[PDB]
C-alpha cells in the first residue's frame, strides 16, 4: 500500500497553501483508484521564513520527520510518493542525494511528483528577503539563479536513474500568470516562459552538462567538448495554472468541487497510479502530447479591459547557466561572454528578439544565466543564410602577456541547431562548464648564474610555462 | 656536485636583495669549503609586483625555470640548494608540494635553507597593498595570517619528512628590529617577537595541528593533535628581516660575512650530508636559539633626548579554524582563553596579549599572538594549577534564537605536562568542529488533514 | 573680434578628437564668414583618464589656462567662443557656474556650442572604469545618471539667462548609432534615443524640476507641487550623426572635403554667427524645424547584410531623474516608485513599450533614472478611455508604525499628459524632487509622573509627533 | 517652583535604571531640601532599541513629550530640571540645539544634570549592534554614537557658540571612572578601558572642550584659530561605573544609601544652584572632587583567590581629527602623526603615551585618539623634550607625479609647556585640518598650435590658483 506526503514551497506559513488535494485524494481511495489507507496521506510543513535554516537542514530534517512518524509503516514494506511545491522539490532532491545516491533502490520513495519545482532556480530569489517580502535568506541562497549548491545537486543528479531503481519522478508545472498578481516594479513576476516564480525550463529535470575544456600548446586554442544528460523524466506543462493563489495555482487552486476537472488533479493521480516502466514511458508520452497541446493553445493571450487591451506572446524558452573557470580551481570573474551565429560566427548574427534575461550571480560572478527564446532561436538561425550555426565566444581578462604575466586566451565553440547534437532544447536549461587554460608567462620566474646584481624585469617573454 | 639557487621575498625589485652572499659563496667553494662548480650558483628572481599573479604561478614558474637552465646538470645527476629569504620560503615549499608530494626522493632539491620565511604568514600583509607600498594582491591573500591557502599547504607539510627522503630542509630567523625603520603609524614594523616583518614562530616549522571536535544532551569534546616532523631552527643575534644594517641576508658583505651569522650557519646546513650531521645543527641551533633570546631580552636605545628600554620575550602564535560538521565555516562567535583553577576567562596572566588578527577573506580564521614566558610563568604557579583552556560560543545559540544553532564547546588542556599545545617560538594550528544542531521544527509532518498555520516553536529536540 | 576654443570629451588621448573642423573655421575667417583673426582658434587638451582629477578640477584648471594663454587678449576687449564635445559641455558649464554664477555679462564667453552634451549624464557611466575601457573614476561619479554632482550643477542652471547676459548657448546632437561599434554585451552602445554614448533627452538644456513635497497630519495626505523650468536654449537634432568615429562620428567625421555639406559644420557657423536676440530666436526655431525632420526621416531604418536584415525604430524618449527625500535632510533608499495611468490611476494601465531603462545611481540610491519612450506613452494616454491621466506614487518604507516607529505615509501625485502644464517632453529631462513627511509616533519619546518603574513599551500610539 | 524630568540612556528597556533617585528626591522635597511639588517628578522613557529611529527623531519627540504633559505647568512659570544618563544629555542636547539654539533665555530647562554622558560618543558603539547586545541598541543611534560621527561633531560644533549660564540655563556633568568588574567582556577590552567607566570615556564627558583649525596655506604654511565652550561644572565622582546596581553611577542608588551617594549628594547641589554665583562655587567644588577622585583612585588592586591585579589610572585626552580640503572634500587616504621633541619628530613621543586609536566607518576621514595626558605631560615638558607637540599629515596622492591633483604635507608645531596648549586632562579636542587641493596646470591647457596631437599627462611642476 501507498502512503502520500505533501510538501510545500517557500514563505509558506499555513497548510492550505495544499489547496484541497490531501482531501480529494483520500475520496479517490475509498473510491478504488488509490490504494491509501486512511491515515496514510501526510502533510508536511517545513520552515521557510528563519535566516539561519538551510536546504541541507531542511533535507536532513525530512530524513528526521519521516522517522519519526511512519517508520513503523515503512518497516512493513510501505514505501511514499512525495508530491511536491515549488522548493518541496528540490529539498526532497536534496534528501534522496543526502541518504540514497548510490542507493537509490532502498529508498522508502516510491514516486516523486515535482509541482512547479525550482530545479534550476528562480530569477526572483536575487531580489532578496525584504524586496521578495519573509523568505530566509540561506534558502534564497539555493535558489539564486547560478547557485552553487543547486549546480552542485543538478550535477549529481546528472548519474540518477530513478527509473531504473523502481522509483518514479515526474515533472508537472504550468506557464500562466495569474495577471492580478503581477508586481509592477518587478517584471520577472509576469515573465513569458515563467509561471510568475519559476520558469518552465527551470522545472524541467530533462537537461545537458556540456564542458568545453580549452587545450592548445604552442599556436593556438582548441575546445574539447563533452556533453552528458539526465535519464529521461516524465514532463508535463499543464494548461492554464500558475504558480500560486486560489484562482488558477498549480495545487492552491485544487478543490473538492473542481479537482475532477482540474488539470493537475487528473494528472496526478495517474502518476500515482504508475507501477511500471512500461506505464511510466506511456505517461511521459502522454504528458509531452500534452506539453505541445498547452504551448500552442497559450502562445497568444488577449487581456480585455474597461480601458485597455493587451496582447501577450509566449513561445517556448530555454536557459543556459554558465560556469566559467580556469585548469587551476578558479572562477573567473572578469570575462565577455558572447553568443555566435551566423556563417562567420558573428557576436552580431542572432535573430532579433532571441533574449529574454540576464543574470549574474551575487556570491559567485563566474555563474551566468542567460534566458532565450528557443522559437525565434531556432527560426532564425536554421535558414539557408544561417547554415543553422551556433557557439560561444568568451573573452576572459587578463587577455594577454602584454596587459599580466597571468593571462588567458579567447575560447570559441562552434556548434549547430541543425541536427541533434544541439545545445539548446525548448523547455529545458543546458549547463554550461567552460574551463580555460591559465597562461602564465616564463618572466614570473628565471633564474642566471649571472652574480652581478640587477634590477628585475616585468618585460614578457610571450612564452608561457608548461 | 651542488648547485645553489638564491630565492628572493616580495616586493623586490633588484637582485642585490641577496647583499654579496653569492660570491662570498662562490669563493668558499673556491677554497675547499663546498663542492659548488663555477657557474652553479644561480640568482632566481620572480614577479611579487603583479595583482594577477599567485603563489601557485610562482611555484609552477619555478619548475620551468630550473627545466629551462639546468635540466642538463639535474639529469647529469646534480642536485641543488635553495637559499630562500621571506615568501621565497612558502614559495619553494609549494613548489615541492605541487611537483613532490608523494616522492620527496625524487625531488632534485637537496636542501632547504629558509631566512626569515613567512611560512605562517606575516602580520603587515592585512594592512594591504597601497598601506603597504607595490606588492601583489594575489600573494598578500596568501600572506595573510589566517590564510586558507597558507593553511591548506601548512596541512599538507605535517605529512612531510624531508630528512627521511633526504632532503635537509633549515630554518634561520633573526627578531632585531632595524628601528630607523619603524612605521610609526603601523607598529608591526617594530612588533617584539617578529624581525620587523615576520614573527618568529611564524618562521618555525616546529608547529602542531590540534584537532577538537564536538560530539554528543551534554557536550563533549575529542582532541587530536599531530605534529611535523623536527626541522632546524634557529633564531640568530642582531638581524633584521631587510636593509643593509642588518638584514638577516641584505647586510652579508665580502667583508663581514666570516663573522656574519647567516653566512656562518647558511655554509654549516650546506654541509649537511647525513642525518647524523642533520640532527647535530638542530641542536648547535637550539643552544644559539636559547642564547640570542636571553641576550637580546632587554634592548636599550639611548638617544640625546630620551632613552628606551625594549622587552622581547618569546612568544606563541594559535591560528584558529572556526568549522562546523556540515562544511560551513563559521563567522559568528567568541573565543576565549581560560585559565585558573574554575577555567575563566578572566584569569590569564596579565600581559599575555601581543595581537589578534581576523582574516577578512574568511571570517573563521582569527589569529592570536601571545607571550608564551608571561603565559607560562603565570599559568603554572600553585594556585593557577597549570590550566590553561578554550572556551568557543559560536551563534546562534539555542532553539529560540534560531531552529538552526551551536552549543559552547569547552576544552581544557595544561602548560605543566609535555602535551601541551603551546610552545615558545612556535605557531599552533586549532581547528574547532562544532556540531551544527537542527530543531525538529524544522521539519514536521502530520496526517491531520486540516489545514493550521505553521508553527516556528522548537521542541527542544535535535534531529539526528 | 572672435575667438574659438575647442573642448573635448572623456577618455580622449589625441586632439584629432576634432576631426578637421579647426583647420576649417580657419578657412571660412579668412573667406570672410567669420572674425576670427589667424591664430585666434585654440585646441584644448585636458585629462580625462586621471583617476584623482575631478570635473571641479578641470573647470578650475581651465579657467587658468585661459589666463595663461589669452588673458592680454581677453583684456583687450576679446570674447570666445566654446566648441565642446562629450563631457567637455558639462565642464564649461561648471566653469561658468564657479566664476560666473551670479554674473554671467562679465563671463569672457560669448558663444557656447555643446555637441551631444552628456549634460544630464550617460548611461554608460555606471558599467564603470574596467567595462568602458581608461577613463577617471571621479569623472566617471559625475557622469553617472543620478548623479548628485550632475543635479547641483543644473538645478543651478535653472536660474541662469544666458541669452538675457549676452551669451549665446547651443545643443547640437545626433541619434544615429554607428552600428560598426556596437559592444553585443552592452546594449547601451546601441540605445534607441541615444547616440551611442548620450540620450538625446539627456543632451536638451530645455528641462523642468517639479518638487512634490507631501503634506498633511493625522488623515489625509496632499502633495503641493512646483515647477520650475530653464530659459529656453538653442537645441538641435542634426540628421545621420554618431557620437563618434570618422564614418559619422558628430565632430570626428568632419573634414575640409566634406564640411561644407556637413550638417555640424554648417549649424556650428550659424551658432557662431549669431549676434543678438533676434538672430538667436531665429535659430532656435530653424533648429527646432531641422529636429522635427531628422526624428520623422529616421523613425525607421533598415539594415542590410548579406545574411540577414534588421529593422530598426527610433521614436522620441523622455527621461526622469527622481530624488528621494524627506523632510529631516535624508535621502531615502527603501521604496518603490510607480508610475500610474488610466482613469484610475493605476500602476497596471501603463501603454505597452513606455519603458526603454531604468538605472538606479550606486552612490546615491535616492537617484533613480527612468528613460521612456514618449511617442507611446502619449498616443496611448491621450485617448478617449485614457482621458490623458499620468502620474506617480511613492510607497517608502518602513509604512506604518507596526511596522517601525518612524515610517512614512504613500505619496500619490495625479497629472496629465493632455495639458501644457505636463511634465513629460519629448527629447527633455525632467528632474523630479519628492519629498516625504518623516513620521514619527509619539511612543519614541513619553514622560509619566508615575515614579513606580515599569518596562518600556514600544506599542505604538497611533498618533504622530509634530 | 521646579518640574524634574529623568533621561536614561542606550539599550535601556525599564524605568529602574533610574535606581530609587526619584523616591529620594520626592522624599526630600517632603521635608524642605527641594521645592518640587508632589507629581512633579518625571520619568522619561524613549526607544533605544528601535533601527529606524535616529536622535533627532528622539528630540523631536522629547519636545512633543514635554507639551503632551506638562504644557499647562509650562505656561504657568514652571521650569524643569533634566536629570540625564549617558545619551541622554547628547538627547537633550540635540533638543536644545533644534529648538532654542539662539533662544536659550525661552527654553523651559533651567538645569541639565548629565550623567556620564556620551557627549563626544562611546567606542563600543563602533561595535555594532549585534555585538553589543550580546555584552539590541538601534542602528541610527549607534552611528550617532560612533567615535567621530559627523553627527555628534555637528551637534557639539554648534555648542561651541553657546552661552548657558548667561541665559539662565545651568548645565553640570558628572561621571566616573570606575570599572565594575564583574561586567568586563574579555573579547572587547572597551568595556575595562583606564579613563573610562566603561561605556564612556571621561573626556568624552567633559563639555569643556576646544576646536582647533588648521588651514594650510601657500612652502606650505598653516594657520590655526582656537575656539573653546564656555565653562560648564564638571566632576569626576568617585568609586563610579557606568551601569548596574553596584555602582552605576544613577542605578545603585537606593534609599538606604542616598544620603551618602556622591551622585544623589551632587545632584541636590545642582539643583540647588540659582544664580551665577552660586553655580561657580560649585563649578570651582567639583573641580576638587574630580583632582580628589583621580588622585584616590590611580591604583587599584584586586584581590581573587588565585592572583592579583594592579590597575593603574592616569587622565587622559581625546583629539577627534577631521581632514578636509579647500574644495570640500573629506579626506580618505592619508597618514597623521604627532611628533614630539626638539625637531618635532614622530619617534620621540613620550612611551606609553598611546591608549587607543579608531577610525570611523561613516566617514574615514574621522580618526580618534585616546592618550595618556599624565605620561605626555611628563615627557615632554623636560628639558631635553622643551615642550614640544605637534602634528604631522600627509595625505595621498602627495606629489605630481603620483597623480596631477595632489596634497601637500601639513605640519603644525604647538607646546604643552603654555597655557595655550592643545591636549588637557579629562577633555576632548576636536582638530579640524583643511589642506590645500593643489592641481597641475596640465590638467587642462589650450594652444593655438592646431596640428592634432597627442595629449601628454606629463605634469608641469605648477598648480593651478
Ligand atoms: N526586477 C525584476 S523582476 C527584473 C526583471 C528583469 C530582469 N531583471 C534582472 O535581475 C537583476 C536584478 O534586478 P533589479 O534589482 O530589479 O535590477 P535593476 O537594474 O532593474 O534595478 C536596480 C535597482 O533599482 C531599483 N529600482 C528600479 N526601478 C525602481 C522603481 N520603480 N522603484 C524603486 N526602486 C526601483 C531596484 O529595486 C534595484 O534595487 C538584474 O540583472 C536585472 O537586469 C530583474
Ligand atoms: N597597523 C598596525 S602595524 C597594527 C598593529 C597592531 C595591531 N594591528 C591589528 O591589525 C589590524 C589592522 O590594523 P589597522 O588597519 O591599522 O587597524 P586600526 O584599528 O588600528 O586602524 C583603523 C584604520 O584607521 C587608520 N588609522 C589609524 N591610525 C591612523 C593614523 N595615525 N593616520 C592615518 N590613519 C590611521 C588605519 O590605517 C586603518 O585604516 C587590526 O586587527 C589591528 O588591531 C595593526
Ligand atoms: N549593460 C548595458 S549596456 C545595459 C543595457 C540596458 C540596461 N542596463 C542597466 O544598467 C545597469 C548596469 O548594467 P549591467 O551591469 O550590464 O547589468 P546586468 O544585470 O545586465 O548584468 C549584471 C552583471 O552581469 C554581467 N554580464 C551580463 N551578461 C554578460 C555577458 N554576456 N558576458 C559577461 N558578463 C555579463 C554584467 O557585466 C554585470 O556585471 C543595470 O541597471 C541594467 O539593467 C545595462
Ligand atoms: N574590541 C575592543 S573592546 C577594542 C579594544 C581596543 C581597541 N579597539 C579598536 O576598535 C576597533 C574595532 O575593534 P574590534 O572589532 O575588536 O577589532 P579587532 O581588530 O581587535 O578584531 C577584528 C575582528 O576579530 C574579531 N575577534 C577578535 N578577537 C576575537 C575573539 N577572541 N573571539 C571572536 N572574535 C574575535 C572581532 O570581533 C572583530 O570582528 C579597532 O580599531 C580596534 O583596534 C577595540
Amino acid at each position: 500500500t501507498m502512503i502520500v506526503i505533501f510538501v510545500h514551497g517557500w514563505s509558506v506559513t499555513h497548510t492550505n497553501t495544499y489547496g484541497e488535494l490531501p482531501q480529494w485524494l483520500e475520496n479517490q481511495s475509498k473510491q478504488g483508484k488509490l490504494d491509501i489507507q486512511v491515515g496514510n496521506i501526510y502533510l508536511g510543513r517545513y520552515i521557510s521564513f528563519d535566516d539561519t535554516v538551510t536546504v541541507d537542514d531542511i533535507a536532513r530534517a525530512f530524513d528526521q520527520a519521516v522517522r519519526d512518524e511512519i517508520a513503523d509503516k515503512l518497516r512493513d514494506g510501505q514505501r511514499f510518493a512525495c508530491i511536491t511545491h515549488s522548493t518541496g522539490g528540490p529539498i526532497v532532491r536534496k534528501w534522496m542525494d543526502l541518504y540514497f545516491k548510490n542507493n537509490l533502490a532502498k529508498c522508502p520513495l516510491s514516486h516523486l511528483i515535482m509541482l512547479a519545482p525550482a530545479n534550476h532556480g528562480s530569477a526572483l530569489a536575487q531580489l532578496g528577503k525584504s524586496r521578495l517580502g519573509e523568505p530566509g535568506k540561506c534558502v534564497l541562497d539555493w535558489l539564486e539563479l547560478g547557485s552553487d549548491m543547486s549546480w552542485q545537486l543538478n550535477e549529481s543528479w546528472l548519474d540518477y536513474d530513478c527509473t531504473a531503481n523502481g522509483v518514479y519522478s515526474f515533472v508537472l508545472t504550468g506557464q500562466k500568470i495569474d495577471r492580478q498578481f503581477y508586481d509592477a516594479v518587478n517584471s520577472y513576476t509576469g515573465e513569458s516562459g515563467s509561471n510568475g516564480v519559476v520558469r518552465v525550463a527551470a522545472t524541467n529535470m530533462n537537461y545537458s552538462l556540456l564542458k568545453l575544456h580549452q587545450e592548445g600548446d604552442n599556436g593556438e586554442s582548441l575546445v574539447v567538448a563533452k556533453m552528458t544528460r539526465t535519464q529521461p523524466m516524465a514532463f508535463g506543462v499543464l494548461p492554464g495554472l500558475s504558480h500560486s493563489g486560489k484562482n488558477i495555482g498549480i495545487i492552491r487552486s485544487i478543490t473538492m468541487a473542481n479537482a475532477a476537472t482540474h488539470p493537475t488533479a487528473i494528472w496526478i493521480l495517474r502518476c500515482l497510479q504508475v507501477k511500471s516502466r512500461d506505464s511510466y514511458n506511456k505517461l511521459v508520452k502522454e504528458l509531452d502530447n500534452i506539453t505541445k497541446e498547452t504551448q500552442k493553445n497559450e502562445h497568444k493571450e488577449f487581456v480585455k479591459t474597461l480601458v485597455f487591451t493587451r496582447e501577450y506572446i509566449t513561445n517556448r524558452y530555454s536557459m543556459i547557466i554558465f560556469r566559467l573557470i580556469d585548469d587551476r580551481g578558479n572562477h573567473l570573474i572578469d570575462y565577455d561572454l558572447y553568443l555566435t551565429a551566423g556563417p562567420q560566427y558573428s557576436e552580431q548574427a542572432l535573430p532579433a528578439g532571441f533574449f529574454v534575461d540576464r543574470q549574474r550571480n551575487l556570491n559567485n560572478r563566474g555563474k551566468l544565466t542567460y534566458f532565450l527564446d528557443y522559437d525565434i532561436m531556432e527560426g532564425g538561425i536554421n535558414t539557408p543564410k544561417m547554415q543553422g550555426n551556433l557557439g560561444f565566444r568568451v573573452k576572459a581578462y587578463p587577455e594577454s602577456s602584454d596587459q599580466a604575466l597571468a593571462y588567458y586566451r579567447l575560447l570559441d565553440f562552434h556548434s549547430s541547431l541543425a541536427d541533434i547534437h544541439k545545445i539548446l532544447h525548448p523547455n529545458e536549461t543546458v549547463m554550461v562548464e567552460i574551463m580555460l587554460q591559465r597562461r602564465v608567462d616564463r618572466t614570473v620566474f628565471r633564474i642566471s648564474n649571472n652574480l652581478t646584481p640587477a634590477k628585475i624585469s616585468g618585460k614578457p617573454t610571450g612564452k608561457k610555462i608548461d
